[PDB]
């Protein structure tokens, strides 16, 4: 689990979004595994505006942050799940690292802020849904 809180927005994995998320839906992309919901409290997270390919992500299944190199956001084939067990996920970044289902929502961050959230795992690769293109999150 985990979310990004920036201004009056909550960013979550679309597959973990709650009733309240969908009740206050701002934007969702099933191809990206992202949902943004509206919040009453003003969030204080900073979204990275950059093309960093290095950062640190939180891995709940190890209670540890890992520094990683990650690929630029791309259209990536993803398998096995129950929300979508096989399809192309867009705006996805991979790194070599540990991820399990429950690690989804872990934040990946660089010096410039939040890069994205853990979205996919399997074969020792961790997929992060990029948020850096969502310039609207900051206004
Ligand atoms: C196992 N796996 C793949 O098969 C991808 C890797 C690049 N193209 C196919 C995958 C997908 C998403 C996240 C982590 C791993
Ligand atoms: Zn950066």
């Amino acid at each position: 689990s985990g979310a990004i809180y920036v201004g009056n927005y909550r960013v979550v994995n679309r597959h973990l979004a709650t009733h309240n998320d969908w009740a206050n839906l701002v934007w969702e992309d099933s191809s990206r595994d992202l949902l943004v919901s509206s919040t009453t409290a003003q969030g204080c997270d900073t979204i990275a505006r950059c093309d960093c390919q290095t950062g640190v992500y939180y891995c709940s299944s190890r209670r540890k942050h890992y520094p990683v190199s990650f690929s630029k956001p791309s259209l990536i084939f993803v398998e096995a799940s129950e929300y979508y067990p096989a399809r192309y996920q867009s705006h996805l970044m991979l790194a070599v690292g540990h991820s399990e289902p429950g690690d989804c929502g872990g934040i990946l961050r660089c010096q410039h802020g939040v890069v994205g959230i853990v979205s996919t795992g399997g074969n020792g690769l961790v997929g992060f849904a990029d948020v850096r293109d969502l310039l609207w999150l900051d206004e």
